């Protein structure tokens, strides 16, 4: 049975202690930066929070443990700070959405937010929250148009689908099999809208045809395979804390009767494997020969997609949404600890 299984595998990780290694180090050509004005633009976040209606202890424990501002200042280091403000709400929105969210109080969810998804970013565009809508669906309304402002009809289509398909991902969700996990996170994952919001951060629009070569779908598809596989290494002890297994490192477990150190150590080279992927990728991209503009943008789509991977790297390495940071040694290992 399901219950035989999960019990088996909380018996076989529990109190089990793991040192991962510094997880940046695997993606090597790529750096991590800071965006220079993340204090000023979280004085603005703290008085935006206040007319937030999500409850106000739930509101703390997300800026106080996951500090979205800092998310935004890693994942976009060069954008001025005017650009930061939206941003750094989308994320805000994100995580409060995903806290908050009963088959029947998601399907209800999911619709309204949908709906604020096209109202915003639709064709005919209506900002104005429904009555009587949610906190986290009533807050998005003037994020979206926010963002819109800032974006191309282009790169708004693209935002438009991708919020869609995080919604829809999320609606429709024996332990499952580790690959099935792994696909349905690469299509469900809420990693996209970030690389579409580099194309506000930094007021640029990749034009569909290059977004549409090979290579380009390759990085975009690369860079959000490696997200999601350190996010699975880094989110172990925060998800085994509240037995919620299905994890991949806990599925290789289960599936090939793996030990956790063999499992995590799996997951440690598929990174480096679709890392390499993803830096061959580059030399097959329509860069121009004569349009400094147009390389310009190329360059600064890719960076993008980069930054999604090192970025939440270095943000849960500088934050306490996973672990406590005492639990990292002077080498940026992380001594992950399954006690409860
Ligand atoms: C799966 C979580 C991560 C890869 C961390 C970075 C993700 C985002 C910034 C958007 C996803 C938001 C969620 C609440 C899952
Ligand atoms: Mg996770």
């Amino acid at each position: 049975t399901l219950s035989g299984e999960r019990r088996e595998i909380i018996r076989r990780a529990l109190n089990k202690k793991i040192l991962v290694p510094n997880i940046l180090e695997l993606m090597p050509a790529w750096p991590s930066e800071f965006q220079p004005n993340i204090d000023e633009v979280n004085v603005e976040i703290d008085e935006w929070l206040k007319t937030v209606n999500v409850a106000k202890e739930k509101k703390l424990k997300h800026r106080a443990r996951g500090n979205y501002t800092l998310l935004a200042g890693i994942y976009y280091p060069h954008c001025r700070k005017e650009k930061m403000l939206a941003l750094s709400q989308f994320l805000y929105w994100i995580f409060f959405w995903d806290d908050e969210i009963d088959r029947e109080g998601t399907i209800l969810c999911c619709a309204e937010t949908n709906k604020c998804i096209n109202d915003c970013l639709g064709p005919e565009p209506n900002y104005t929250p429904p009555p009587g809508s949610r906190g986290t669906v009533e807050m998005l309304y003037p994020i979206l148009r926010d963002l819109r402002a800032g974006l191309s009809p282009v790169s708004t289509m693209r935002l438009k689908q991708e919020l869609h398909d995080y919604v829809n991902g999320v609606k429709n969700q024996h332990l499952p099999n580790p690959w099935d996990h792994f696909q349905m996170r690469v299509d469900d994952v809420g990693v996209i809208p970030s690389i579409t919001q580099n194309e506000y951060a930094m007021d640029f629009t990749l034009p569909d045809w290059i977004r549409r070569h090979e290579a380009m779908e390759e990085i975009v598809l690369q860079c959000t395979k490696l997200t999601i596989l350190l996010n699975e290494i880094l989110s172990l002890q925060k998800e085994f804390r509240v037995s919620q297994l299905e994890n991949l490192c806990l599925l290789f477990m289960n599936t090939y009767d793996m030990s956790i150190e063999q499992s995590i150590h799996k997951v440690l080279g598929l990174l480096k494997d679709h890392y390499k992927i993803c830096i061959e990728a580059e030399a097959r991209l329509p860069w121009s020969t004569t349009d400094e503009k147009l390389n310009n943008n190329i360059r600064e789509y890719i960076r993008g997609c980069q930054r999604l991977a090192t970025g939440t790297a270095c943000w849960s390495y500088n934050c306490e949404r996973y672990f406590k940071l005492s639990q990292l040694n002077d080498q940026q290992e992380l001594l992950l600890d399954l006690s409860r």
